[PDB]
């Protein structure tokens, strides 16, 4: 096979920022380089953690700039959206104060004005944080049928001017070419194993190079509504919740792929909790178990009981537990709502709990 690297740069963006990191590497200092998307960021389906994209890319950074001092931030979460990464990106990124920040949810969320939304909150949040991080969008690709996000994703790249790499229109051109068989480069058309990874990276490296070898604009209005930039999780240390049978779990995260952490859990039909959540928008995270059978729930917001949302724990895909996120409520009004979850269906021989990770309310933040 051959890739046509040029039309891996599907954006090429103000490189402002990000020449100005590899100016401060010439010069020595020491650089966080982080990365923040789905389980192709973590790292699946790599034989080891230093054969990932996203190590590939750290060694780059090393290897171009030895003078430097780089630290690695992988913030990756598999199974998840950027509707959890505006959620989650203060504490598992920017609290870890990130110089180059990789953003790789293309595969993960739908390519729907939805996720668009969500991706436009996250990029907002993260392209204004204190550190004012360059910020480089990764697509990734199916290797099935060819899709991805990147119609969505790529109008927030062009509206704010963030240089954008893709798989979309150079790995998965040579594979319905039949000159990569899929199996080469993935056991399931979606996660890279070591050779697809190492193809990853060497998509976004042709890209970093063609920049280190080569005043910022505006910063505008959103393009959408823009009602997720402040999307605020709560959790078991929140003070307005009140447990009826839920209980918090109060185990160590070990590290954030470690994602049933911080919830409640319950096993008893009728177990319930009831939480204050302010903003327009309400999203619910829960356990989707392979360990079957699982509980059944319900989430109703504002007492409207009527039209209360089934939180189904017995997941009908094999691949493994997924950590669920579903909207309940979107652009409504914007006041502290009330959100109760009620345990619905219980089973004899249930494998496991029923685990609430959080409910998530979010808001417009003001241009």
């Amino acid at each position: 096979y051959q890739i046509k690297y040029e039309n891996g740069i599907a954006n090429r963006g103000c490189l402002y920022r990000l020449k100005k990191v590899m100016d401060r590497a010439k010069a020595g200092e020491a650089l966080n380089i982080a990365f923040l998307g789905g389980s192709i960021t973590q790292g699946s389906l790599s034989s080891k953690p230093e054969l990932c994209y996203a190590y590939h890319v750290y060694e780059w950074w090393k290897k171009t700039f030895p003078q430097a001092d780089f630290t690695y931030i992988n913030a990756g979460i598999g199974g998840t959206t950027s509707q959890f990464g505006v959620a989650r990106a203060e504490a598992d990124l920017l609290s870890k104060e990130p110089d180059f920040v990789i953003i790789e949810f293309s595969v993960n969320d739908d390519s729907t004005e939805h996720f668009m939304e969500t991706y436009e909150g996250l990029v907002r949040k993260v392209y204004t944080s204190k550190t004012k991080p360059a910020v480089l969008l990764v697509h990734n690709v199916f290797y099935n049928n060819g899709a991805n996000a990147q119609l969505m994703h790529g109008r927030i790249a062009r509206h704010y001017n963030l240089p954008a790499v893709s798989m979309q229109s150079t790995i998965y051109p040579e594979v319905v070419a039949g000159r990569i068989e899929n199996r080469e480069i993935t056991p399931d058309d979606l996660h890279p194993n070591d050779a697809g990874h190492a193809l990853v990276a060497s998509v976004i490296t042709y890209f970093l190079d063609k920049v280190k070898t080569e005043s910022e604009p505006d910063y505008p209005a959103p393009l959408t509504k823009n009602t997720y930039e402040k999307s605020i999780r709560h959790q078991n240390s929140d003070e307005n919740v009140v447990c009826h049978g839920f209980v918090a779990d109060t185990s160590a995260q070990r590290d954030i792929t470690d994602c049933f952490k911080h919830g409640w859990t319950a096993s008893k039909k009728g177990d319930s909790i009831t939480l204050d959540v302010e903003g327009c928008n309400i999203s619910v995270q829960y356990r989707k178990s392979v360990k079957l059978p699982a509980p059944v729930a319900e989430i109703i917001v504002d007492g409207d009981a009527e039209h209360a949302v089934r939180l189904d724990a017995n997941f009908d895909e094999t691949w493994g537990d997924k950590l669920e996120l579903d909207t309940i409520l979107e652009h409504g009004e914007n006041k502290v709502h009330k959100v109760e979850v009620r345990l619905t269906e219980t089973h004899e021989n249930d494998a496991v709990p029923f685990y609430l990770v959080s409910v998530i309310g979010s808001s417009e933040k003001a241009h």
